[PDB]
């Protein structure tokens, strides 16, 4: 089996209003259900593993995860585009790199995904906070996703660095 290909786990990502992922939190209420918010958009994230199915939102393979989600901090969203020739190197330079994430100050977790049937790419970056973030801004896997953000953007909105917080304390 080639998992790039046939991996059943998933991130969801659903955007809209707070007053709307609210409702959509409560319809699935007991699942892997986060809300995020920034200055503009609030987003639900959840992973599961099978389909989308019925469900709302944009739907991206797991390619390689570490760490686990702590429930605080602030979470990066690096949208990236592949070309075919770049994706096995690609790949395996992340992996390489993954090995020491868990040395990396205030990294909690770490997804590698890739969006259904697209050479479109999501690295989700979960961290204790932005300092620790912007640190690793500093170092080549960060240079390098980057360099690949800029260079191969097609210019339909593909390609880009989104960053969210957890919402106010209720």
């Amino acid at each position: 089996e080639n998992l790039y290909f046939q991996g059943m786990k998933k991130v969801f990502i659903t955007t809209g209003t707070e007053h709307y992922l609210r409702q959509l939190m409560e319809n699935y209420i007991g699942e892997n259900v986060t809300l995020l918010q920034n200055f503009s958009q609030s987003l639900l994230y959840q992973e599961s593993t099978g389909e989308k199915l019925f469900q709302e939102g944009k739907e991206y393979r797991v390619l390689q995860s570490s760490g686990s989600l702590k429930g605080f901090g602030i979470v990066v969203f690096e949208y990236i585009q592949l070309r075919d020739e770049e994706i096995p190197i690609f790949l395996q330079m992340y992996q390489h790199a993954s090995l020491h994430f868990s040395e990396t100050p205030g990294l909690q977790s770490t997804k590698l995904t890739k969006a259904m049937n697209t050479n479109q790419f999501l690295i989700v970056s979960f961290w204790d906070s932005e300092v620790f973030f912007q640190e690793w801004k500093k170092t080549p896997l960060h240079k390098e996703i980057t360099s690949i953000m800029k260079k191969n953007n097609t210019q339909v909105g593909f390609s880009h660095e989104d960053i969210y917080h957890y919402p106010e304390f209720s």
